[PDB]
């Protein structure tokens, strides 16, 4: 096991699930918080927080590939096409929603929003009359459009672009009646952990099957995002460091799923292809997954430069509470008696 990291078992069309599991396991600040969840009273079959702790503990200690059968059962995606019908951000939403709820009233409460929550302003500004509506919204990831864009920069430029509201799509200004208006979105804050979903998988009207766009789309190792802030901080620039590259190889519905990571944030990359984990070049993790063949990234994880050390803080064996280790060791001991 030259890498020091252990892989995950392939047990059905779980698809990206193993890529997401490794991506979250190496969000060290999240892993430590998951261990701390008060789970001793949970039922080892229905509880999703406990199943997530099991996978993370096995990923941290086992020399052999880690199984995920109890995880898949815990949140109930068990039909033939259950993972084909959803995408990675829904799975990530199902998981993170459960652990943040599990952290209520506990010492790691608010860890999910601290890591992933950003602040955003959506607006509608009337062009002929003085009226404006701003709604501040939270976001936990960003869906980036890639069709027609060459890189992450053009995808952000398109994200904050202004939309015209005229013709049939005039704005209902209420007292002012129908009005021509401008609609857009501004970024207030960017989170410590940036999850960017690249919109390569979409449905084409009038549809039957979902289509995957394999156009070339580039992303940098370092991503400066001060430009897209309404107001910047001299002591905390929005400089982001590429951490994970979730990759798909194959055609529209069918394909292989792999994740690349430099878990320490030191630019030393590894390929997490299911159970096999191996060192790879930086070029293979980033440049080779631009596309333009059928292998390319569909989700990216960036960590803010000033937050790298805390998000990726060290995780030892003593960061797992004793009651947790006793229960899982009891579980491994029970199954070993067959
Ligand atoms: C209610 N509260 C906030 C909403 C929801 C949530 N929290 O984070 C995410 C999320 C989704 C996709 C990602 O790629 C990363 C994060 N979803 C559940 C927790």
């Amino acid at each position: 096991k030259h890498t020091g990291y252990v892989g995950l078992k392939n047990q059905g069309a779980t698809c990206y699930m193993n890529s997401l599991l490794q991506t979250l396991f190496f969000t060290n600040q999240l892993r430590k918080a998951v261990y701390m969840m008060p789970t001793e009273g949970d039922d080892s079959s229905k509880s999703v927080p406990l199943a997530l702790q099991r996978v993370f503990y096995e990923l941290q200690h086992s020399d052999k590939p880690v199984g995920t059968k109890k995880l898949t059962k815990s949140f109930g995606w068990e039909t033939l096409d259950s993972f084909m019908q959803h995408d990675v951000q829904e799975l990530c939403r199902v998981l993170l929603d459960n652990v943040e709820n599990k952290m209520k009233g506990t010492c790691v409460e608010g860890t999910i929003p601290k890591l992933f929550r950003g602040k955003m302003v959506s607006y509608i500004q009337c062009k002929e009359v003085d009226y404006r509506s701003d709604r501040r919204e939270d976001y936990y990831d960003i869906q980036l459009s890639i069709k027609g864009k060459k890189n992450i920069f053009e995808s952000f430029v398109d994200y904050v672009a202004v939309e015209q509201l005229d013709g049939d799509n005039k704005y209902d200004a209420g007292e002012h009646g129908l009005q021509e208006a401008e609609k857009g979105v501004k970024f207030l804050t960017l989170p410590p952990v940036l999850h960017l979903q690249l919109m390569r998988f979409m449905y084409d009207p009038q549809t039957d099957q979902n289509i995957k766009i394999n156009d070339r789309f580039e992303f940098p190792e370092q991503l400066p995002l001060d430009e897209f802030l309404q107001k910047t901080d001299p002591k905390d620039p929005a400089n982001y460091i590429l951490h994970a590259v979730l990759v798909h190889s194959g055609d529209n519905h069918g394909g292989h799923y792999v994740v690349y990571l430099n878990p320490k944030g030191d630019g030393k990359w590894c390929k997490f292809d299911d159970d096999v984990v191996s060192r790879c070049t930086k070029e293979e993790a980033i440049e080779h997954n631009y596309g333009g063949h059928c292998t390319n990234a569909y989700m990216l994880v960036y960590i803010r430069e000033s937050k790298l050390s805390e998000v990726l803080q060290a995780v030892t064996d003593h960061d797992i509470p004793q009651q947790l280790v006793e229960r899982l060791q009891e579980e491994k001991r029970i199954e070993a008696q067959k």
